[PDB]
């Protein structure tokens, strides 16, 4: 007991989160109970408080965004240096945060798993069941709303099924000191969550020159199929992979902010505005932006420094996406508090090839080989609807001696899936998925008489700009992330056509009206993307 | 229509299968109360100073029995090579000398890593993470352990901690009132082997996942110091889960899984692809870091839920330190995990080199020689590693020459732990040689670094730098830090850098030393055959 001073590793100037603005659950100071045992103050919690918190995070999450996330379109629109894909992006996922927060249809249609980090404190008292209460307010969320069942259920290493529930949850509940009961819910998409990179880097890394050119690295290979612009997180160091893994997407949803700027003989964790705005150049000066071209390539950037070995050296690289849905809360004596989300998006706010869908396909293909990449398109007419899982039945058919399905040749080919239907709708949330993960059927169907033209989101590998060019085939790239404003002004008329067991991911027959699109790779052989991620 | 499901669901959440010594007089630290007629605990904060003393003590010196049972069965195997069965002794020889309680099993005494579990009526007064970082304080302090923690004052100024702080403490909540523990000392290759994949639909099935093991498994080389724990989990709801769950299973906290899923998509582990993992690894012939087939211990293979964009998969080793103590506080006192207190239960050619010539006439003797021959070095040798590099680097980057320590005795990629009384030094065992292999052409280049000596595989700009500039890798035994030490190491001296701890640059007379000829001033790698 001499020469010893605890630090933790994490000593956050705010960790409370007062900067943050909370509402109060009319009503919740009767699931509290202050009490008084061992002389210790505690809290009796109600575990059904459990259970509302979770509902009103996971639906109120999805129709509306924080501040920083809408004051970074914003910046993006009225920016001069932002391209004119910059500014056409950001005004068409800050109009889709609109039709969102109308709370009927989400922000997009991946509604993403359900993520809590809890935090208990020593006296405070649920009962033991947090997890149960926890996931049945997950469970009204989905259910209740026009949501998208997105978990997958392992039968065994390679069957699968759908849950059905978008459960089971991430529950990572934590013990810390007190008696609050402090929250942050994630709802973290897919796309987003894939483009959670870790690098195990050695100590050849740490100085100005060869960190920079790791970054400029780095950030390319992220590319734009997690809907950019992003909120670019980067973690140097750390005790463990997954404690570094788990830094930087806390980092990514702004929950070490408040973190000290500098750092100590202890190893404690800080913030590196510096390296923060080094960031910030690499994302503006890839020229990558907003999806297409541009400045915006990013929202902000934040870097935090761990310890570490002195042999190793972990760094964690992930991003939040156009869908940032993140809430925190917490409950105390006084009731529930949860964040405030910004009700009026609208207050942040402020050429095109007509193409005929409804034409036989060749004389489709030739109206677009008429224009090179880049080249601004607005789709009419009828979209075939498949992803991965009908990706890999038909393929598993091929593979046996069936033959490729008709309907794959007649009209381009929309790598996405349906959000569940409102009332009186014609479509819940329709919009785009990751074009890259369809990557290996292209050259495949192609030779079959089929996928001459797909429409998706995100840069692709150079495997299907060869199979596109000897194919004569086109890849379509349309705005990734506004689903709820393709939803309500875009499509019109929905058709499950085949696979109708696979639910969202079945085969749909969509009749489409003025689909922003581009056209990103051609049947010569150009890439829209080859300047800035080749 | 609403089913709750935990996503793990371990048949031995307790870990009753593991057996637990009870610390002597630990129940004056706990006292079973009733509050609102449900039974509480309250634990005195510094019982969890003692458990994490004895934890992270005791560990550093024995190990478990199927950590045991693998060396031993690598030994007495007829399919083990002749180096399979070498390397196998040798580690098992080192956990003798480490049982002896005053040598640590490895120099890399590793990040100190606690997932506690504190119950909802368990109470310590909250300074759960203040008194556990007290008992590893005391462990790392007052034992012949070593200070690995590197702190940052800025981006990439550096400094050593000097008490192996801080610690990774993940405290989970739980129901009950139990406060249960599994303590980790993850050493540094263990933990930069931790790889996190973000793959596709396209893997799942059985002839992309076979081939993909396969690839993966080459990446882990020998820098690890094999035979591994070899953990593979697929899926996660994350990325930090998945990694969170690789880990576990090195460590083989999720044994008790169930190994079959249901529709409610709940965790379990795979004993099919476990065999498969076991197929590659002894089928790949890289086995006890010079060939052969213990490449691995043991699998554990666990298939978690997932988004249906997602496909997380984690990759991740228990490196020869395999140091892991279950633990748990009840109303009865303090339980600690009992490892092989006895480890000797389990057991049943080489060039003399002389270092004392100059330097190139040690490297004429060395070029008779092809690669894998057994060499028994004896004379001088100049330790350095990471940071000396990058140090040395930068003088030769100023204008500084190579420095004269650099030029005159092969260069040793390790450091040493602290030194017991009355003993010539601690803990001295090899370092991952990969991370030192962009300094090679460079110091090769300006008349130093022509005789490397560490463990593990090296890159091909590596052997090319041999081949070019006539230098050779000599690779030693990965893990038997204390048996190197008792036995070949007889005399120690810092030489430059002391405030860089085991970092800095050591002069070591050492007679008898066991190592490997893997990379020749030819251009011959004997692990081209294995990892190419
Ligand atoms: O595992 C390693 O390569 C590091 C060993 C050390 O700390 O010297
Ligand atoms: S906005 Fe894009 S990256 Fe984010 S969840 Fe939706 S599709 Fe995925
Ligand atoms: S046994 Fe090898 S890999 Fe493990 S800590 Fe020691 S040197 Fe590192």
């Amino acid at each position: 007991n001499a020469d010893f001073h605890f630090s933790a590793i994490f000593q956050p100037t705010d960790p409370h989160h007062h900067q943050t603005e909370f509402a109060k659950v009319e009503g919740s100071e009767k699931y509290v109970e202050e009490v008084e045992v061992f002389g210790r103050q505690a809290l009796k919690v109600n575990p059904e408080a459990l259970t509302i918190l979770a509902h009103r995070a996971f639906s109120d999450v999805h129709h509306f965004f924080r501040k920083d996330h809408l004051e970074g379109w914003r910046r993006a629109i009225e920016d001069p240096e932002a391209s004119d894909n910059d500014r056409y992006v950001a005004t068409t996922l800050l109009k889709n945060a609109c039709i969102a927060a109308g709370r009927v249809l989400p922000s997009c249609q991946d509604t993403g798993t359900a993520i809590v980090l809890g935090k208990r404190g020593e006296l405070c008292w649920t009962g033991g069941e947090d997890e149960k209460y926890l996931s049945k307010g997950i469970w009204n969320a989905y259910r209740y709303h026009n949501l998208a069942y997105s978990q997958t259920a392992a039968l065994d290493m390679f069957k699968e099924c759908n849950t059905g529930d978008n459960l089971p949850a991430q529950l990572d509940l934590l013990a810390v000191p007190g008696s609050d009961y402090e929250f942050l819910f994630i709802a973290k998409g897919g796309g987003s969550a894939n483009k959670a990179y870790l690098y195990q880097e050695t100590k050849a890394l740490l100085n100005p020159k060869s960190l920079r050119a790791f970054i400029e690295e780095k950030l390319k290979t992220l590319g734009t199929a997690a809907c950019p612009p992003y909120h670019i997180a980067l973690v140097i160091g750390g005790t463990s992979a997954e404690m570094t893994m788990k830094t930087v997407k806390l980092a990514s949803c702004r929950y070490y902010d408040s973190l000290p700027t500098t750092g100590d003989k202890y190893g404690r964790a800080f913030r590196d505005p510096e390296w923060e705005k080094i960031v910030m150049e690499v994302a503006q000066k890839s020229g990558i932006g907003a999806q297409f071209g541009g400045k915006y390539f990013a929202h902000q950037a934040r870097v935090i420094r761990l310890p570490r070995h002195g042999a190793s050296c972990p760094v964690g690289l992930a991003v939040s996406c156009s869908a940032d849905r993140q809430i925190l809360a917490h409950i105390n004596k006084s009731g529930i508090y949860i964040e405030q989300l910004e009700q009026n998006p609208a207050q942040y706010l402020p050429t095109s090839v007509k193409v005929d869908l409804k034409r036989p396909i060749d004389k489709v293909r030739q109206q677009l080989s008429q224009y090179p990449v880049g080249t601004r398109v607005m789709l009419n007419g009828t979209l075939i609807v498949a992803r991965d899982i009908a990706h890999a039945k038909i393929k598993e058919m091929m593979d046996n001696g069936e033959p490729l399905p008709e309907y794959m040749k007649t009209s381009p080919i929309y790598y996405a899936g349906p959000a569940k239907t409102p009332e009186g709708y014609a479509s819940g949330s329709f919009g785009p998925t990751t074009a890259g993960r369809m990557d290996s059927y292209v050259d495949l169907f192609q030779s079959h008489g089929g996928s001459y033209i797909t429409l998706a989101k995100g840069n692709r590998s150079k495997q299907v700009t060869d199979a596109c060019k000897k194919h004569g085939g086109f890849y379509l790239g349309s705005i990734g992330g506004p689903a709820a404003i393709l939803a309500k002004d875009s499509i019109k008329q929905v058709t499950c056509l085949a696979f109708p067991e696979l639910g969202m991911e079945a085969v749909w027959k969509i009749e489409v009206e003025d689909f922003p699109a581009f056209i990103v790779v051609d049947d010569k052989g150009n890439d829209m993307y080859s300047k800035t991620l080749a």
